[PDB]
């Protein structure tokens, strides 16, 4: 990985420690993008609901998972689940259980950093797993973005800045998540995400992180061009606020 510091350094080196599992996927690869751009076509908004304990930036909810993800897969696009354990309290074994009980893409939310941790995705039941930017290399990025590729699934590159978007599109990234929080800081900002997102090619999958507001920043991102929507918080404390995120 790149030299990082703080929260950030530390999850990565445990995450180079993750012990890998031994399991046999039970379905397909169901495609979140492609999902995606089909609720597009039918009007649908497109929101990637997560499923996540706790967070670095103090987010701290127990629910049970299988409930959440059944509730969910009744409005949601995909589901996002943090298997990251020491700052979000996720497990693998939520993961295989979640994947078994629902028939809508998954996306493993977490810090990718081997191509061990891409065959647990792919054994535990996941779709898709997240590549992010800041804590990879150019080298590190291209290749298990191959690696992915090669089990049949189109990882989502996660993107804060300019530069971030010029490695995505230089590695041939077809599928783009826009963060509008540092993963270093946990500083947020809407103004440099919403001029990331002008910047990217129609071509792209779009996906844009949100959270405080949403429905007028849905409005708003979806005539920039935005795809889908991922969202945490708001919905780990209010489930059943997705359905007039995406009706009335
Ligand atoms: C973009 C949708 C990538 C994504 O879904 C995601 C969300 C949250 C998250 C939290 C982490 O902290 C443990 C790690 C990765 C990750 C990825």
């Amino acid at each position: 990985p790149r030299y990082l510091k703080g929260w950030l350094e530390d999850v990565v080196q445990l995450s180079l420690r993750r012990p890998s599992v031994r399991a046999s996927r039970q379905r397909p690869i169901i495609s979140l993008n492609e999902r995606i751009l089909e609720f597009n076509k039918r009007n649908i908004t497109a929101i990637i609901a997560t499923y996540m304990r706790k967070s670095p930036w103090g987010l701290d909810v127990e629910r049970d998972p299988i409930e959440y993800a059944k509730f969910m897969e009744r409005y949601a696009v995909g589901l996002s689940i943090c298997t990251e354990e020491k700052y979000a309290n996720g497990s693998y074994e939520t993961l295989r259980k979640i994947a078994s009980s629902v028939s809508i893409p998954i996306l493993m939310a977490d810090f990718i950093v081997k191509e061990s941790q891409i065959d647990d995705a792919y054994n535990l039941g996941a779709d898709t797993v997240p590549l992010i930017v800041k804590i990879l290399t150019e080298r590190e990025l291209e290749s298990l973005l191959e690696y992915a590729r090669s089990y049949g699934m189109e990882p989502i590159i996660k993107i804060n800045d300019e530069n971030d978007l010029d490695i995505a599109l230089r590695i041939g990234a077809r599928f783009i998540g826009i963060c509008s929080r540092d993963w270093e800081t946990l500083e947020i900002n809407k103004e440099n995400q919403r001029k990331l997102i002008s910047m990217i090619p129609s071509n792209v999958v779009k996906v844009a992180s949100t959270g405080i507001s949403e429905r007028n920043e849905i409005e708003e991102l979806r005539k920039l061009g935005v795809n889908a929507f991922s969202i945490i918080s708001s919905l780990m404390r209010n489930p059943e606020k997705i359905k007039e995120l995406i009706e009335g």
